[PDB]
């Protein structure tokens, strides 16, 4: 390429004056606001050197009329007429330059256009709209090819471990073209270095050109190239579909210019001190401030009608966790806190899960969390609905081209996506603001699922930016599904934070520009993965690597969960504490992962530094991509090593929610992943102090040891994989209070005693064990009498009707009861035996391995007692019994709540009479059935359907049975057609046929299509060796019938006392009648509704014997 060049440029028709403040002096043409250059000690950097005085109105080229004022020494105003006839601009905004120390201030301080727009009404012609202003083509700083060291290095959206999102580029003659659009963007020289940022919620196009709100242009002025940078398009006055968007949508366009010498001592200006400088003129993501404490993330989920996990309960885990991180913060994402669970009800906000606690019980779980520095986070959907929610309505729908409904996700129920732009134009608002109303203060963050996949049309930067701002106004955080999504007001991205997801081009931003900027505000980086190679092969940073223990596509780990916190992110969260200062790469390597060889080339060594002057190394061992040192970091806290490759030990020094922990409560954390002795120097303020050693469990703080310091070190050879804690005096392990606002202590055996029950019998029978996935137990075995444990169940309301479950898997054929009295009467449940598995996958005791009871498998199952409360609720006790019998039962669980339930004789307690299930008062669950295995452990297909007429009927979009056959509740299973397995079943502790009686069991139901479903009479535990079913294939209900069906059955118990009937998925196909994919499964051809269950017992006379 030749040595380049372009026009001079001749001022003689310009007039220019200046503004300053003390430390930086712009000179601005009076006849546009237009920098041409800065200077600051002696230095300058260009800015728009050659005059444009043009603007893109609605990307119509427009010549401003322009008036100046300088309003004082360092702020000018321009007031900027806009016409254009033919296109039906007619406008005026004006502008302000301001200078504050060393930042230039763009402002659109005002837009008036004269054509009438309403925000929230009709618009008759759109371009009438003052919808996007550019200033592209008016550079805001620039460098030029004359200068020394010029350079230019920007930033742009990539999530594939392999590529970098970064350009780095000299700024030279000759040198390429470049137009081009960034997230960030610095230009430099050796003595200066300047950063821009915009508020322009541009896009000129998915991936590396989205998120572009600055664009990079060379120009070539007489014989030099400058690389400028300019704030790309800002947005306005925007309408759907000729409603105008609320007036909260317009957010008036500013920019500014930052400019720096050297900002961290290395005596070289490059980018790195304007990213430094950045930070001051930056947006800053809102909730930003609590990400660098919240060091044990994780989800919660409930789903399915199931309350897996009550509100209350999640306040158990993060006890547990409190305990057994000595006090790090925490988030919990409440995966399924409304409606019926996860995927239920979605756009309702406010319909907070009844059947896990409801509002009330969601607060006193924010409340108490507070002092654990536990965030609570919900997953709302802005993107697709179901017939069940209040908000589904023709009109908020996604319609295809063609008139067609764009299907959206199918489990529970098939849902249509809906308009997320017609939405925002017909009151999304006034849904977060009902769901803040309801809730009131104290919730973190909102993570919006599904978001910026396009299923509800538009979800782009703009977008995002007007849905981001709606939640942060009720006070909450934002949060995210996709590593590329809310870039600008995003704090966590779960696509980044579970490491696992997506494989490695699917990850979190891979830029060192912007990680440096923002590395201490989000959770949005890449981690440590190593299959995935390039930045994901030992990130020096870290970077958040999220698992759970509480269902999440059934993850029940606890104890993985806690190393992997100490593994990856206690340094992870010490490192947000910091700001980077400094970011050197090593030489490129080669790597050969997900069929590619490429080269890559790494960080070798980060700078970090905080408000007091700590500074902060890390320096990975080698650049050999082959040695293990590679994946080796050392780390040093004002020279002092805490970190060498397997181990690390870290000061801690604040507290859970982030606030400085007092001079005793100051700690250090020992974290080793391998075996051996390892070496540590102490501070000075530790060196000459006693210390004290304790290994970290659920039980929290044990083991103490009182270590010996020899030349102010220590040595520590403790076990791999461990976490340990050390202070400089003896410490303890405070109350927990456990299961507060549950009405009785230690609901799920997590405090290491059963000394707070009363045990009748042989207190040796019964122990706390742990299950296969570590989770702690009530066992009781190998008694020869009754042993029962009981406690007083506290703080209920007088003259109030509830429910108490406790989970049971009972290993021996002796009865295992749960018996309550309320001081005036006394109920019971028992069940022998347990002969069905758990096959709930977000439930803890599931049936899969690493979780099972014991020798593989779980039987627990909630087994309930109904009682009501007289005038005097200060004696009423909670009894979990066992006979005798040599093999185990299992209790864990204890739940007391709130129920309505009529199910006896149309009475609620617990007792005898005609047993009815109209589903309108469940607990929780399908009682008195079980979900079966058809589906495996899974998020069942089966769950409570919620009426919303006419959506949810029949002969809605050719729905050809009712979701709800009579109230507002059924049992519905969605599309477990031709399975040849059990789809539900009743157990004897929830139902039992009592041996050689008869019962007429009746029930209405809906099915969509002939001999699909089948009412089964089994006995004992069923197998798929095949078990003995007495089968009744099911006809159709909607050929030849208006309404749900009725079917009687008489069933004897069978002498075993093992008898249950069920509902069974046949071997038949289904018949969608022609129809196919989303219409086939709204319809309900592959569909079984239940409703009005009855079981009689009764006696055979007359007719009933034929
Ligand atoms: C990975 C993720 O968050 N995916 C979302 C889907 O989540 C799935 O939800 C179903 C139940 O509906 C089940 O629990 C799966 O295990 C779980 O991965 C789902 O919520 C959809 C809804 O459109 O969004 C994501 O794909
Ligand atoms: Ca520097
Ligand atoms: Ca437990
Ligand atoms: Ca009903
Ligand atoms: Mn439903």
């Amino acid at each position: 390429m030749e040595k380049e060049t372009g026009p001079e440029v001749d001022d003689s028709k310009v007039t220019y004056d200046t503004i300053q403040s003390k430390v930086l002096k712009a000179v601005i043409d009076q006849a546009f606001p237009r920098v041409k250059e800065y200077s600051l000690n002696g230095h300058t950097l260009p800015g728009q050197v050659q005059q444009f005085n043009q603007v893109f109105i609605n990307n119509h080229r427009i010549t401003p009329e322009v008036t100046y004022k300088k309003i004082n020494e360092t702020t000018a105003e321009y007031l900027m007429k806009l016409r254009d006839d033919a296109h039906l601009i007619n406008a005026e905004m004006t502008v302000r330059l301001q200078v504050v120390d060393n930042q230039l201030h763009f402002d659109v301080t005002k837009i008036v256009n004269h054509n009438q727009v309403t925000p929230g009404q009709k618009i008759d012609d759109e371009s009438k709209l003052l919808s996007s202003i550019s200033f592209l083509g008016n550079a805001l700083v620039s460098v030029s090819s004359d200068q020394t060291g010029a350079k230019f290095d920007g930033a742009t959206m990539s999530n594939n471990t392999h590529v970098s999102g970064d350009d780095h580029i000299d700024v030279t003659n000759p040198m390429k073209d470049l137009a081009k659009g960034y997230m960030y963007g610095f230009v430099s020289t050796d003595k200066l270095a300047a950063g821009v940022w915009s508020n322009s919620q541009n896009s000129y196009g998915g991936g590396s050109n989205d998120w572009t709100r600055l664009t990079a242009y060379k120009e070539t002025v007489g014989n030099a190239n400058y690389v400028g940078i300019h704030s790309s398009e800002w947005q306005w006055e925007k309408a759907y579909k000729g409603i105008v968007f609320p007036e909260y949508t317009k957010e008036l366009p500013s920019a500014k210019v930052v400019i720096t010498e050297d900002a961290n001592a290395d005596k070289n200006v490059d980018w790195q001190d304007g990213a430094i400088a950045y930070r001051s003129i930056m947006n800053n993501p809102q909730g930003w401030e609590k990400v660098k404490d919240i060091t044990a993330y994780r989800i919660a989920m409930n789903f399915g009608s199931q309350a897996q996990n009550p509100f209350l309960m999640t306040l158990d885990g993060i006890k547990k966790i409190n305990l057994h991180t000595d006090g790090l913060g925490q988030g919990v994402l409440l995966k399924g806190y409304g409606s019926e669970g996860h995927d239920s009800g979605h756009l309702n906000y406010a319909d907070i899960g009844k059947r896990i606690g409801g509002v009330e019980d969601f607060k006193t779980l924010i409340e108490k969390a507070k002092k654990y520095g536990a965030h609570l986070g919900i997953h709302v959907n802005a993107s697709e609905t179901y017939p069940e929610s209040k908000y589904f309505n023709e009109k908020i729908l996604r319609k295809n081209p063609d008139g067609s409904y764009s299907y959206g996700w199918n489990w529970l129920d098939q849902g249509i996506n809906i308009d997320a732009a017609y939405d925002l134009a017909h009151g999304r608002l006034a849904r977060w603001e009902d769901l803040k109303k309801k809730l009131g203060d104290g919730l973190d963050f909102i993570y919006v699922d599904v978001w910026g996949n396009g299923q509800s049309g538009d979800n782009g930067a703009w977008a995002t930016h007007v849905l981001a701002k709606e939640i942060n106004k009720q006070g909450w955080r934002f949060a995210i599904q996709w590593g590329h999504g809310g870039e600008y007001d995003s704090t966590f991205h779960h696509w980044a934070a579970d490491l696992t997801y997506g494989g490695y081009t699917n990850k979190g931003i891979n830029s060192a520009i912007t990680r440096f900027i923002r590395n201490h505000q989000k959770d949005a980086w890449v981690g440590d993965y190593r299959s995935y190679g390039g930045a994901a092969n030992y990130p020096l940073l870290g970077g958040y690597s999220m698992k759970d223990f509480e269902g999440w596509q059934g993850r029940s780990d606890y104890n993985g969960y806690v190393t992997n916190l100490f593994a990856h992110d206690v340094m992870t969260k010490y490192f947000q504490h910091f700001t980077v200062s400094k970011w050197e790469n090593g030489t490129p390597v080669t790597m050969t992962d997900n069929g590619s060889t490429y080269k890559w080339t790494p960080e070798m060594r980060v700078e970090l530094v905080d408000a007091d002057n700590n500074k902060v190394v890390v320096t990975r061992k080698s650049n050999d991509v082959n040695s293990p040192q590679y994946r080796e970091r050392t780390v040093t806290l004002n020279g002092r090593v805490i970190q060498d490759g397997s181990a690390y030990l870290t000061p801690w020094n604040w507290d859970a929610n982030g606030k400085k922990l007092s001079t005793d409560k100051e700690k250090m954390y020992y974290f080793n992943t391998q075996a051996g002795a390892t070496t540590w120097t102490l501070p000075s303020d530790w060196a000459k102090s006693k210390v004290y050693l304790y290994k970290l469990t659920d039980q929290g703080k044990t083991e103490e040891q009182e270590l010996t310091v020899k030349d102010g070190k220590i040595t520590l050879d403790l076990l791999a994989n461990q976490p340990y804690v050390l202070y400089r005096s003896k410490q303890t392990n405070p109350e927990m209070s456990w299961s507060e606002g549950m009405h009785i202590y230690d609901q799920g055996f997590n405090s290491g005693t059963l000394k707070h029950w009363t045990i009748s019998g042989d207190a040796s029978k019964a122990e706390i064990v742990k299950s296969q996935g570590a989770n702690d137990m009530l066992r009781i075995q190998g008694n020869k009498e009754k042993v029962s444990l009981t406690q007083k169940l506290t703080g209920l309301k007088p003259n109030t009707k509830y429910a108490v479950y406790v989970g049971v898997d009972n290993r021996s054929n002796a009865k295992a009861s749960i018996t309550v009295n309320t001081g005036e009467k006394e109920v019971t449940t028992y069940t022998n035996k347990s002969l069905a598995l758990n096959y709930v996958k977000a439930y803890a005791h599931n049936t899969r391995r690493n979780n099972a009871t014991v020798d593989d498998t779980s039987y627990f199952q909630n087994m309930y007692a109904f009682f009501t409360t007289g005038a005097d609720v200060s004696n009423v006790t909670l009894t979990l019994s066992r006979e005798a019998g040599d093999e185990a039962t299992y209790f864990d669980e204890i739940r007391t709540f709130e129920n309505n339930s009529s199910m006896y004789g149309d009475k609620h307690d617990t007792g005898k009479g005609t047993f009815k299930q109209d589903f309108e008062n469940v607990a929780q669950g399908i009682f008195p059935f079980v979900v079966g295995g058809v589906e495996g452990v899974e998020d069942n297909r089966t769950h409570l359907s919620e009426k919303h007429d006419p959506y949810t009927q029949r002969g809605w979009n050719g729905k050809k049975v009712d979701d709800v056959i009579e109230g507002n509740w059924s049992l519905k299973t969605n599309g477990l057609v031709s399975r040849r397995n059990l789809v539900y079943q009743t157990i004897p502790q929830n139902f039992r046929f009592e041996a050689g009686k008869t019962y007429r069991v009746t029930f209405e139901y809906e099915a969509g299509s002939d001999n699909t479903y089948a009412f089964v009479v089994g006995k004992g535990e069923f197998q798929s060796q095949a078990s003995n079913l007495e089968m009744h294939e099911l006809p159709n209900t909607w050929t030849d019938s208006k309404k749900a069906k009725k079917a009687t059955f008489l069933v004897t118990g069978a002498e075993t006392g093992d008898t249950w009937v069920g509902i069974y998925s046949t071997g038949n196909a289904s018949n969608t009648r022609g129809d196919s994919g989303g219409n086939a499964n709204f319809r309900g051809y592959n569909d079984f509704m239940m409703d009005n269950l009855q079981i009689e017992e009764i006696t055979l006379t007359g007719k009933m014997l034929t």
